[PDB]
């Protein structure tokens, strides 16, 4: 949702630096949403932007680093096998299938690093960064705010989002995930699935590679 705080600025230079994980994911009109790679073969999203294939992980293309509609960089990934998160929380693992040159979406671009979360706190600047639908299709864009407030499974934050922007990664200064964004309330902040430790447990559990820091 748009809120006071709508600081948002379009990132060029998606396959540079924490970007590179970033990910469009479209889902035939056409549903849009975000996500972020995080391991050989996996990327994480929210369980109602891969609820929409409607039980068939091949509806769901991934583009890693897309920069526009037409500038695929690191092309796209074919969704392979769905991994709902257990728990109460809008998260989901997609494990996508290898390219057509037999590459694996982890060794095109740099999977993200995780956060422990040790350190994450309310009033903390952060980032997400995403696809929103307010913008042209598969345009990446950084949207800047704080937490303001941190329970369970839920963070939240005062930065703005758009429709599309589910599944996007939220970054702390040390560029790590700290959460998977999932939507927002009207006029009041916009939510995130926190990377808490059993979903930590989760991650480590389905996806060997993962990197928490």
């Amino acid at each position: 949702v748009i809120l006071p705080n709508n600081n948002r600025h379009q990132i060029f230079n998606t396959t540079q630096g924490h970007y590179d994980a970033v990910s469009f994911i479209y889902i035939p009109g056409y549903m849009s949403g975000s996500g972020v790679v995080v391991g050989e073969n996996e990327i994480l999203t929210n369980k109602h932007v891969v609820n929409g294939a409607k039980g068939n992980p091949r509806n769901i293309s991934v583009h890693p680093s897309a920069k526009n509609e037409n500038d695929y960089p690191n092309g796209k990934f074919v969704g392979q096998e769905i991994i709902p998160y257990p728990g109460n929380s809008d998260l989901a693992i997609l494990r996508v299938s290898p390219n057509e040159h037999n590459q694996h979406i982890g060794q095109v671009v740099k999977p993200a690093t995780i956060s422990s979360n040790t350190d994450t706190r309310i009033n903390e600047n952060i980032t997400v960064t995403g696809y929103p639908g307010d913008k042209p299709l598969a345009t990446m864009w950084e949207s800047v705010g704080k937490v303001v407030y941190i329970g369970g499974e839920e963070l939240r934050y005062d930065l703005s989002t758009v429709g599309g922007n589910a599944g996007s990664p939220v970054f702390n200064g040390k560029n790590q995930v700290i959460g998977i964004h999932y939507g927002g309330v009207d006029n009041k902040y916009n939510s995130s699935v926190y990377i808490n430790d059993f979903v930590q447990q989760f991650l480590r559990n389905n996806i060997p590679d993962i990197n928490i820091q």
